[PDB]
């Protein structure tokens, strides 16, 4: 068993509505207000082709960035410098307003909403994650402090290929509907993450999507909200944000908070804009001062191993859901596979958002053409 999870709406039991029981009572009332939930869905437009390149003044800088962009498969770009749009590029067929799904950006966004517990003083991250959720005993997540999970400095037993069905980045997708389940599979996420082991030893970097999920879990227990609903109402709602942002929900409605929210680049912005300025935004306060400076000055180096980083930036490593390069820039990044970057530029009090469709989800091939432009374009920001 896994415990206790926020209803889907108020007095719902347990895991209702299923995708065969939400035409009827008590749940239809909820479910006919969010079908999108239970069943796939299409947006008809109420508005009756070609890129839109506004790259400003960094143009001048850079000659060739729209084919850079258009190299690295680029579908949203955009440049907050301070609080102003100064430059902006999406490819044909995407609309400025259109939302682009974040793979793992939404890692970066999930620590937030933790972090914003944190501030409360609802999450203590030198707690083991078992005092939060007791129903992770007999797991790889007995032992391990909720920090441990924030800086995802936990050994475990999680098979990266994916093409391989036994693996656990597979099973994980089918358990949370991103893929068709196969016979045996975990019912949920919440149970999926039960199932993982590992030998035990923490305090070396292993990049792992279930340590995201599990933190969206400790949401839950604390606050007793879904973590759809946790997610607006410790972040988005205080955005001041120009759309909603979406998440895809498993079968009991739990959000994949490790990888699947969209939204616009240019709310997806107002994150990082909340990050540069001290952890404020419109509507509030998110986060403390001091998480924000933890995130900006970086993890253990000695914990980040991972070459695939290191190669690039040497003095880089992770911390709180976030990639903190350790380079002379001090830059940090949000990154998800096949091109997503939420990348923060202090230096220029700036923020660049690439939403992009690489065909392969994460090569050094890709990742030098995408830091690349990155870099350029901090740069191009400097002072001259």
């Amino acid at each position: 068993s896994t415990g206790q999870h926020p209803a889907r709406y108020p007095g719902a039991a347990a895991g209702e509505p299923t995708l065969d029981s939400w035409q009827e009572p008590p749940h239809n009332r909820w479910a006919f207000a969010h079908l999108g939930e239970m069943v796939p869905s299409a947006a008809v437009s109420r508005r009756p082709g070609h890129a839109l390149a506004r790259l400003g003044a960094i143009a001048a800088q850079l000659p060739d960035l729209e084919q850079r962009l258009e190299q690295t498969y680029t579908d949203a770009f955009l440049v907050l410098r301070g609080t102003e749009v100064v430059a902006e590029y999406y490819r044909a067929g995407f609309a400025p307003d259109d939302r682009h799904l974040l793979m793992s950006v939404s890692k970066s966004l999930c620590g937030t909403v933790v972090g914003a517990l944190v501030d409360e003083g609802r999450i203590d991250p030198a707690q083991p994650v078992t005092e939060y959720v007791p129903e992770l005993a007999g797991s790889v997540y007995d032992g391990p402090s909720v920090l441990q999970v924030l800086d995802m400095q936990i050994s475990i037993d999680y098979n990266e290929d994916y093409v391989d069905p036994a693996s656990e980045v597979q099973t994980h997708d089918r358990s949370a509907g991103w893929r068709t389940r196969r016979h045996g599979d975990p019912a949920d996420t919440y149970e999926f993450l039960t199932t993982l082991r590992g030998d035990g030893s923490t305090g070396e970097f292993q990049y792992c999507s279930a340590n995201t999920d599990v933190l969206a879990w400790i949401v839950e227990r604390v606050t007793g909200l879904r973590y759809v609903e946790a997610l607006s109402t410790y972040l988005w709602a205080k955005l001041d944000a120009d759309r909603d942002a979406t998440i895809t929900v498993d079968t009991t409605g739990f959000g994949f908070a490790n990888g699947g929210v969209s939204c616009t680049a240019r709310d997806l912005a107002r994150v990082g804009r909340m990050m540069l300025d001290g952890g404020v935004a419109p509507g509030g306060r998110v986060v403390s001062e001091d998480w924000v400076r933890r995130v900006l000055a970086g993890g253990s180096h000695e914990a980040m191993t991972d070459k695939g980083f290191t190669n690039t930036f040497p003095d880089g490593s992770y911390t709180r859901q976030w990639w903190c390069t350790g380079n002379e820039r001090g830059n940090v990044s949000g990154i998800g596979i096949h091109g997503q970057n939420l990348w923060l530029d202090p230096l220029t009090d700036s923020v660049i958002v690439k939403l992009s469709s690489w065909p392969d989800p994460d090569t050094e091939h890709w990742h030098r053409l995408q830091n690349g432009i990155l870099l350029d374009v901090s740069r191009a920001l400097d002072a001259v």
